[PDB]
């Protein structure tokens, strides 16, 4: 079958801490001797526009409390970097994993460790959508929850949770302190752009259906990538690219991309009660990488 | 959003178990390694006489690796469809834990492992036909299923086989195969799956709490009439209306209006969608819905 999976969370869980500042609690990420967390933790009043330079100048280090498991950490300094704080603590996290920082591109998959009061509660896989929001599941207290990927024996930290938009979509920042999509960490309504279905993930899904033997939707007609891309601009799908990446899948099946792009056009009107790998409409959750790892064990 | 509970406490308990040329995953708790008994079978190709395989077992064929260390086997005994392998070494990362057998409908977490190393983690439900909708390939056997609850890890599932349908079957850690399936290379057909009605009701209450209510009408379907419709339409009977009384009280919507909606929505969504789903969804339990939206267990 095909299940949306998270990569294991163990390396990340040892780094999550609780960050208290005055009348606000949220989550931080403890790496080396730095704790990363959203800068709005220091905002005393969030019922009007937040002047972060003012909040920063009145900040006093003795109002911080940072808790790892049951241990308090000594706070030594704190600097502001975009929409994040970098808090210097007197102790090094001896469980700091091998890691780097990376900024997600449009459509890329990653993992969210949903944390509360400095303790992890759930983990799930998710895609950065073309409108720079994610479909998460967060309630109050989740700010500072980290997003990550495991690659080559290294943790890549990619997302720090920040805000929930009026529509229910979730916005975070990189650990550089740049908010995805340019959203503001301000208490006021902001509207995101319309979402686009990720065409390359729908193609990979349809290959998966072929390999699992679900072929009823498959015809023999081809739709040229260029003709599809004009249709996608008018129907809320991203353009097609990287057809060469689908070599692996096209070989094992003997079906070409341009036949599936035809199918994408047809199946956008509904599955008519039929179900493809157990879904009743097109799914853009799965990348080529995931299909290929889950079906064949090849990275 | 479907999620899993975090895996850190379980990851340190998974080991790589090799017997001869067969490799799979074991669970290291205390001084015992638990794993599927087919690790000692000579030919996973034809019928297996496990009493014979156990009698010719030779313990020096074992190799058990946790990270970089080798564990020393001192004995092994066979219980149901599992092996309990006693080693010299006690797992110093053993979490507070118990073993529990899942009932029909219950959700749990799977840590999919290969060669003794965790690769992914996802939530599942034990279906009424005693299979789960998983994702596994060769090498996944022994992958553990777990729940985190009341400051301890409950271990509930050991992965064992893929049915010809693609559905997946495991055992509890007392050696009892869920569904009574056999750990043999023969085609076995599970019974027909049923949609879990309590989970579908949980989902519609989730929809109401998020202001998704186009489908909601005023008509009421009494539980006994629904259950008659259910037995003939591949749905489970309505039960445990107790936790739903709480949701009914908060939303003002009685369960009987949702049972009616199920009967109607079963014939398709008419184009529209519910929480982004294009058809009835029974993947979420009432606990998951309450935990995710209100933060309470
Ligand atoms: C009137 O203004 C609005 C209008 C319409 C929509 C709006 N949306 C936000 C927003 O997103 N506000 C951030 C803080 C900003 C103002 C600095 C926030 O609330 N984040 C949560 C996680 C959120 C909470 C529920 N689900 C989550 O993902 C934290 O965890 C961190 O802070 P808190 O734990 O709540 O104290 C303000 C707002
Ligand atoms: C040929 O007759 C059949 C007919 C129809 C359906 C059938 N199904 C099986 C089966 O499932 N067989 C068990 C081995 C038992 C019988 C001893 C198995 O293959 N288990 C996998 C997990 C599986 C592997 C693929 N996806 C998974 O979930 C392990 O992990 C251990 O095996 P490996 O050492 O890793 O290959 C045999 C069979």
């Amino acid at each position: 079958g095909l299940r949306k999976m998270a990569q294991p969370s163990g390396f990340v869980e040892k780094c999550v801490v609780r960050v208290c500042y005055g009348n606000t609690v949220l989550n931080g990420l403890w790496l080396g001797d730095i704790v990363y967390c959203p800068r709005h933790v220091i905002a005393s009043n969030t019922t009007s526009a937040i002047d972060y330079d003012h909040e920063y100048s009145i900040m006093r280090l003795h109002n911080f409390s940072i808790i790892s498991g049951t241990a308090f950490l000594g706070v030594v300094g704190a600097t502001m970097h975009g929409v994040t704080l970098k808090i210097k603590v007197s102790q090094t996290n001896m469980h700091t994993p091998r890691h780097s920082f990376r900024t997600l591109k449009s459509g890329e998959g990653f993992n969210i460790l949903a944390c509360y009061d400095g303790c992890a509660q759930g983990v799930f896989g998710v895609n950065m959508r073309t409108n720079w929001t994610i479909r998460g599941s967060f309630i109050n207290g989740a700010c500072g929850s980290p997003g990550y990927n495991l690659k080559n024996g290294e943790v890549e930290f990619v997302y720090m949770h920040q805000i929930e938009l009026g529509s229910g979509s979730h916005v975070g920042s990189s650990f550089d302190g740049v908010m995805y999509g340019g959203f503001e960490d301000q208490p006021n309504l902001q509207v995101e752009s319309a979402n686009q279905m990720l065409t390359v993930n729908v193609v990979a899904f349809l290959y998966a259906a072929i390999l699992n033997g679900c072929t009823w939707w498959l015809k023999g007609e081809k739709l040229f990538v260029e003709h599809y891309n004009e249709w996608a601009q008018a129907n809320g799908f991203t353009a097609m690219n990287g057809e060469d990446a689908f070599s692996i899948l096209a070989a094992k099946t003997g079906v070409c991309v341009e036949r599936l792009l035809h199918a994408i056009q047809v199946l956008n009107n509904g599955f008519g009660g039929k179900q493809i790998l157990g879904y009743s409409s097109l799914n853009d959750e799965f990348s080529i990488n995931e299909v290929v790892k889950q079906m064949f064990g090849v990275n």
